[PDB]
């Protein structure tokens, strides 16, 4: 049902890094999440340009920003390309290999934090906020599937069967205590605008009721 | 045997902004060029990860900076995923439109040319330093193929016949006469370790005899 899997080492060592530094610039966890969906939206965009069939999960190519106070989560949804098994179990973590050592040997030499996305490893500054982060995902080639970590070495994965979702992927930062600025609609307004000014699909701000 | 196309509206007025702005941070090109040919190695890397068969064209994913003084040309030699016929004539064109349009609105609203990259459309700061560019490509899918295009509003995309690359990218700046200096090492160096220091690949800059 559920299969527990360890990070890569050098991946695990990452996020220590993350959770252990003292850094105030948090704010840089939703622009590297945001330029993440951007770059899963530019895969579909591109392969449906030869197979239009691969739209049949869905046409509109967009991003939702979800803050949730009362469960103390900010939720980013998009519509991208999604991920497989292999991708969540495999192929991310052996790709970001070479891209955390070489960070990690940048911040070692001086480098910023803020400089992660240069790396290909933006994704884990979800942990400068996030105490746990889910991921729900659905590429048209695969199944829905939940992929979860609160760091400590280890994620799982599961299939999900949850909401269907069609295509693409949600990501469920599930933010600690101290951390719930960033579920102000000021705040993620402010960020966005700051970082992400400039990417090619509608950024929703999702008001709270 | 060649055909000839009109670019995208858009895309030839982003070329004579490009080819006719007085900006002389002019190196931002190699960067641009590089930074693609890392996307292009990305994607054969993480095909391959799923489908091995994908590097019979060639295990090595690498860069090279080939200058030529004694033709005034600086080429730019990939082992990436190379592209198809339907890339040259429409696809990388179609994807360009959004991210072109956006850009030429910044650099209205005052932004820099430096910040072509963050718009998707890098590649064309090559009429920055080039009178006619010559891309020579091969995907595992199809033929090698020729792209051309000295401006003007039209390229050309023909079957080549010359020597074959196995798969990838080369780009072929064939330089104005002013811009001899991205020919010299000791600048080709410079530029390199300057905005292109954390690219996952090896980038071999070949010495001339
Ligand atoms: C296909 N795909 C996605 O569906 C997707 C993944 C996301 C992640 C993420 O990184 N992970 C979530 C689980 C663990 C790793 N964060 N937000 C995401 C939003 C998405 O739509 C995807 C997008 C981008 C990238 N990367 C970009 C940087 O360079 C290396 C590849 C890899 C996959
Ligand atoms: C698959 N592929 C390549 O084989 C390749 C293309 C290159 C270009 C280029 O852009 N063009 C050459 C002909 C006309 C347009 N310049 N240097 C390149 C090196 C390469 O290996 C590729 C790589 C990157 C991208 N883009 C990145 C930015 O975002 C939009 C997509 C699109 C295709």
């Amino acid at each position: 049902e559920v299969e527990t899997f360890a990070f890569q080492a050098e991946i695990a060592q990452l996020m220590s890094l993350i959770i252990n530094t003292f850094y105030s610039n948090k704010e840089i966890f939703l622009r590297e999440l945001i330029s993440n969906s951007s770059d899963a939206l530019d895969k579909i965009r591109y392969e449906s340009l030869t197979d239009p069939s691969k739209l049949d999960s869905g046409k509109e190519l967009h991003i939702n920003l979800i803050p949730n106070k009362q469960d103390r989560t900010l939720t980013i949804v998009d519509t991208g390309i999604g991920m497989t098994k292999a991708d969540l179990i495999n192929n991310l973590g052996t790709i970001a290999k070479s891209g955390t050592k070489a960070f990690m040997e940048a911040l070692q030499a001086g480098a910023d934090i803020s400089m992660i996305g240069q790396f290909g490893v933006g994704f884990y500054s979800a942990y400068l906020v996030a105490e746990k982060v889910t991921v729900i995902t659905k590429h048209n080639d695969d199944e829905q599937y939940a992929w979860e970590s609160s760091a400590g070495g280890s994620f799982t994965v599961r299939t999900d069967t949850g909401e269907p979702m069609g295509r693409g992927t949600k990501v469920i930062l599930h933010l600690k205590e101290d951390q719930t600025e960033y579920l102000e609609e000021r705040r993620i307004k402010e960020i966005v605008k700051k970082h992400s000014q400039f990417i090619g699909y509608p950024i929703t701000l999702f008001v709270e009721k």
